[PDB]
């Protein structure tokens, strides 16, 4: 089901996620989910941001998945699915650079 998600890019590198997100047309919150390069079993949420100090830039957030079933960036805020995690962060910025807006174009 995760592999079926249009925002799930699978096995792409961190640099590739940055190449895709650093497009001048991408508004704040453009995002994608990929596998972590070095953490087995973990995903990575790559998100674009923009401000006058840094200009267009990218942030990465590790998503952990417990055998017990929960998905989360912070253990205080867990979800029953990756889909629910993405939906929540599309409404709440919380500690992220921006709420998730649009799926990163390829
Ligand atoms: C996403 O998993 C993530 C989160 C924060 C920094 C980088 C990052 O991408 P990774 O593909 O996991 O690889 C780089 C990394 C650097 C430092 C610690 C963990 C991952």
């Amino acid at each position: 089901s995760i592999q079926a998600e249009e925002w799930y890019f699978g096995k792409i590198t961190r640099r590739e996620s940055e190449r895709l997100l650093l497009n001048a047309e991408n508004p704040r919150g453009t995002f994608l989910v990929r596998e972590s390069e070095t953490t087995k079993g973990a995903y990575c949420l790559s998100v674009s941001d923009f401000d006058n100090a840094k200009g267009l830039n990218v942030k990465h957030y590790k998503i952990r998945k417990l055998d017990s079933g929960g998905f989360y960036i912070t253990s205080r805020t867990q979800f029953n699915s990756l889909q629910q995690l993405v939906a929540y962060y599309s409404k709440h910025a919380d500690g992220l650079c921006h709420r998730l807006t649009t799926v990163c174009p390829t």
